[PDB]
C-alpha cells in the first residue's frame, strides 16, 4: 500500500476539484468499510454525487480525472455481477483516514 506522504505528493499537483473528487470517494469507502457487500460506486452514481457537490460538470472531465487517478494507482475498478465497473481506492483505509484528518486540521 502507498504511504500517506506519497499520496499527498501526487494530489498536490492536481486541481482543487480533483482533490474534492478524491476526498468524496475516500468518504464513501471509509463510511462502508465494515460492510462486505459494498464493492464501490458505479461511474453514473459517483458522477451524480460529484455533480451535486459542484466537483464536475461533464462525463468527460470526470472520466479523464478517474483515468489520471488509475494511472497513479489511486483507483481500481471491479466488475459487478451486472458487468458494471465499481470504483474503489486501493490504499489502506488507515492511510485514507489519516489523509482526511490532514486535509482538514
Amino acid at each position: 500500500s502507498l504511504p500517506l506522504s506519497s499520496l499527498t505528493h501526487v494530489l498536490r499537483s492536481l486541481t482543487p476539484n480533483a482533490r474534492g473528487i478524491f476526498r468524496l470517494l475516500i468518504k464513501y469507502q471509509l463510511d462502508n468499510q465494515d460492510n462486505p457487500s459494498y464493492i464501490g460506486l458505479s461511474f453514473q452514481d459517483f458522477y451524480q454525487q460529484c455533480r451535486e457537490a459542484f466537483l464536475v460538470n461533464s462525463d468527460l472531465t470526470l472520466r479523464a480525472q478517474l483515468t489520471e487517478f488509475r494511472d497513479h494507482k489511486l483507483i481500481r475498478t471491479k466488475k459487478g455481477t451486472d458487468g458494471v465497473e465499481y470504483l474503489l481506492i486501493p490504499v489502506d483505509n488507515g492511510t485514507l483516514t489519516d489523509f482526511l484528518e490532514k486535509e482538514e486540521e
